């Protein structure tokens, strides 16, 4: 059975523009870190209490993950179609989807050598404890290792993670949303071009039910995404927190 239509013309295209819009907002040498708040990494061998206290990882973490939303404004914004939408779709769709792709597009750093994310030497190495040293819990950290892990191992091409980002952002079921029809046309162009990507160009057997994983993977981050507002709620009643996070974090989690 098994149809496998050529890509046309068109999603030849959508997936340049990915590509393409991808090498422009993602550094793979982490070359700006050192312009983030300095990463602090205060003794906690055991502590809820004193991670609070401290918060020691959160200024450059805030940092981080407000660099990166920068940057998937700016990813966002050359998927094709996206443009097309009115501003207050636009915003809604990258405010829910923010810390989804942040945890898809941090994938390319993370590495099972040790389970960290390595964006350079010991002081962008970033493990759990540096995330329990900004303030979230292991109820968060363990299934987003266990995400990095499950998505490391699809081994996908940079044509599909780049596609995957795409719909994770351009998703018609998120609150608030007014065209939803038209977020949907949208998104459905690019599950075809994904689906017959995958069908074309992935050799077996990592393809075999390839396009299950990967939306799979979409939904396990709709309950990563939920537990992250958790955890951002308690860590925002932190007296003096603000100051620790950025403008942009602030509006995008408040
Ligand atoms: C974000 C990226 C993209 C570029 C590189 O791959 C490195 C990288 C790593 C991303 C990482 C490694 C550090 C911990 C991060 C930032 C997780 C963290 C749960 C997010 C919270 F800390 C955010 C606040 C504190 C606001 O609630 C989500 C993704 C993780």
């Amino acid at each position: 059975d098994s149809l496998r239509p050529k890509l046309s013309e068109e999603q030849q295209r959508i997936i340049a523009i990915l590509l393409d819009a991808h090498h422009k907002t993602y550094d793979p040498t982490y070359s700006d870190f050192c312009q983030f708040r300095p990463p602090v990494r205060v003794n906690d061998g055991g502590s809820v209490t004193l991670e609070l206290s401290q918060l020691s990882m959160l200024p450059h973490l805030a940092d981080l993950v407000s660099y990166s939303i920068q940057k998937v404004i700016g990813f966002a914004k050359m998927i094709p179609g996206f443009r097309d939408l009115t501003s207050e779709d636009q915003i809604v769709l990258l405010k829910s989807s923010a810390i989804e792709v942040i945890m898809l597009r941090s994938n390319e750093s993370f590495t099972m050598d040790d389970m960290s994310w390595t964006c350079g030497n010991q002081d962008y190495k970033y493990r759990v404890s540096d995330v329990t040293k900004a303030g979230h819990s292991l109820e968060l950290i363990e299934p987003l290792i266990k995400f990095q892990v499950g998505l490391k191992k699809l081994n996908l091409h940079e044509e599909e993670h780049v596609l995957l980002m795409a719909i994770c952002i351009v998703s018609p079921d998120r609150p608030g949303v007014q065209d939803a029809a038209l977020i949907e046309a949208i998104q459905d162009r690019l599950s075809n071009t994904l689906q017959t990507y995958i069908r074309c160009r992935h050799p077996p057997p990592g393809s075999h039910l390839l396009y299950a994983k990967m939306i799979q993977k979409l939904a396990d981050l709709r309950s990563l995404n939920e537990e992250h507002s958790k955890q951002y709620r308690c860590l925002s009643f932190q007296p003096e927190c603000s100051m620790k996070l950025t403008p942009l974090v602030l509006e995008v989690f408040g």
